[PDB]
């Protein structure tokens, strides 16, 4: 295993990290989010650019990456644009995600960038490339909003972002049956046993899903999204709530 160390933040050890994330549609209201969330506790900060409006403009979204780094100084702060095609609120070029990209690489502001496996293969490992010249760590990331994989095709994938040079590989998917919520556990505990190179965060959706959100420690997810007021995924819960539990779990 190869943890990955941000702000004396370990990920890949210990109780799994709580991501929060921050959905803001312009300037204003990205400075009223971070102003509550820094009200919450949580390990790491996931900035939803895919929710800002003025995409368009490079230096609209550094104005408000810098906005939010400077309400939290201290954070872990992953920038993610999650696209329409995954779960997201809007589509942009290809060109234009990996410009967006590279320029909060390039900003020294963000300390994770989420970048899409399904972007391409060469887009993303030259991405990759970029980020680790520049001391930018990836989570690489799939999500299916519709169905769940075989366990067999989910190692698969992650092995395959791993292969790419992914820091934490990710994957969410939707169950359409509960069985599926297993699928998902067990694909997660074949890369713990396994594949236990790099930590990884994995997560079946929806209300059926929420069980994979609480039992990371055991099966091997390093990371679960909880919710401040608005869930940025279907099945998230209120934070503490994560909170509570991953610490019963933790000390049980
Ligand atoms: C990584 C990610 O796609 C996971 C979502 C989830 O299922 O909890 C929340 C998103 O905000 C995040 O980008």
């Amino acid at each position: 295993m190869k943890t990955v160390t941000v702000k004396n933040l370990i990920i890949g050890e210990g109780m799994p990290k709580i991501i929060v994330s921050l959905m803001g549609r312009d300037i204003n209201s990205v400075k009223a989010e971070a102003l509550a969330y820094r009200e919450a506790t949580f390990d790491i900060l996931e900035w939803r650019v895919d929710h800002f409006m003025d995409i368009a403009s490079t230096q609209s979204v550094l104005t408000a990456a810098r906005v939010i780094r400077d309400a939290m100084p201290d954070i872990p702060l992953l920038f993610t644009f999650r696209s329409a095609k995954e779960g997201g609120e809007q589509t942009i070029t290809t060109q234009h995600y990996l410009t967006l990209n590279r320029a909060a690489i390039d900003s020294g502001l963000v300390d994770m960038i989420d970048l899409e496996l399904f972007t391409g293969d060469a887009d993303v490992k030259a991405t990759v490339d970029y980020a680790h010249a520049h001391n930018v760590y990836v989570v690489m990331s799939n999500h299916d909003f519709h169905q769940t994989p075989s366990a067999e095709e989910m190692v698969l994938r992650l092995r395959k972002m791993q292969a790419l040079g992914a820091d934490i590989p990710k994957i969410a998917v939707m169950p359409q049956s509960k069985h599926d919520v297993l699928t998902l556990l067990t694909a997660t505990l074949e890369m713990q046993q396994h594949y236990a190179d790099r930590p990884v965060i994995t997560m079946s959706m929806a209300k059926e899903g929420v069980i994979s959100r609480l039992a990371g420690e055991v099966f091997g997810s390093a990371a679960t999204f909880g919710a401040v007021k608005q869930a940025s995924a279907p099945g998230q819960i209120a934070v503490n709530d994560l909170r509570s539990v991953l610490m019963i779990l933790h000390n049980a």
